[PDB]
C-alpha cells in the first residue's frame, strides 16, 4: 500500500481506549521538538488538514531534564489551565535551548510574567489542584503508551507517527507527509 504499518506509522499492540483523538507529546528540552514548533510548525499544519471540531491535545513529559523537566510539566499544566499555551511555548523553548536562561522554577515563572500573566494568577494556578490533576493527566497519558521518546504523536490511541520514515531533504515536503499521514490515520 501507500501507507504501511511500520513505515509512516507503527501500530500499538496494546491500544489505549478513551485516548484523545490527536495526542502529541513533547519536552522543552527536546531538540526535534524545538524544530517541530519553531521551524516546521507541525501542530499547526496537522490542524489545517484535520476536520474542524477534531480536538488536538499536547502534553509535556518528565523524562528529560530531571528536576527542571518536572517543573516544566507543571508549568505546561499552568499554561493549559490558563489557556496561555500560545504565549509561552516559544519563550520556554528559547529559554531552555537557545539562550539557556531557564535554570529554575523561578526562571520559568519569569517567562509567564513577561508574557503578561500576573504573578498572583500564576502562583495560584501553580499551587492549585486543578493543575495537580492536569499534571496527573499528562503523566497518565505518557504512561499508557509506555513513552520513551519525544516528539511523539498518537492517533486515536492506536497509531503512532513514524517521522523517521519520511523524506527530510525538503522541510515543507516533510511537514505535509506528516500531516497527510495524520489525516489518513484519523480516517482509518
Amino acid at each position: 500500500a501507500q501507507y504501511e504499518d511500520g513505515k509512516q506509522y507503527t501500530t500499538l499492540e496494546k491500544p489505549v481506549a478513551g485516548a484523545p483523538q490527536v495526542l502529541e507529546f513533547f519536552s522543552f528540552f527536546c531538540p526535534h521538538c524545538y524544530q517541530f514548533e519553531e521551524v516546521l510548525h507541525i501542530s499547526d499544519n496537522v490542524k489545517k488538514k484535520l476536520p474542524e471540531g477534531v480536538k488536538m491535545t499536547k502534553y509535556h513529559v518528565n523524562f528529560m531534564g530531571g528536576d527542571l523537566g518536572k517543573d516544566l510539566t507543571q508549568a505546561w499544566a499552568v499554561a493549559m489551565a490558563l489557556g496561555v499555551e500560545d504565549k509561552v511555548t516559544v519563550p520556554l523553548f528559547e529559554g531552555v535551548q537557545k539562550t539557556q536562561t531557564i535554570r529554575s522554577a523561578s526562571d520559568i515563572r519569569d517567562v509567564f510574567i513577561n508574557a503578561g500573566i500576573k504573578g498572583e494568577e500564576y502562583d495560584a494556578a501553580w499551587n492549585s489542584f486543578v493543575v495537580k490533576s492536569l499534571v496527573a493527566q499528562q503523566e497518565k497519558a505518557a504512561a499508557d503508551v509506555q513513552l520513551r521518546g519525544v516528539p511523539a504523536m498518537f492517533v486515536n490511541g492506536k497509531y503512532q507517527l513514524n517521522p523517521q520514515g519520511m523524506d527530510t531533504s525538503n522541510m515543507d515536503v516533510f511537514v505535509q507527509q506528516y500531516a497527510d499521514t495524520v489525516k489518513y490515520l484519523s480516517e482509518k
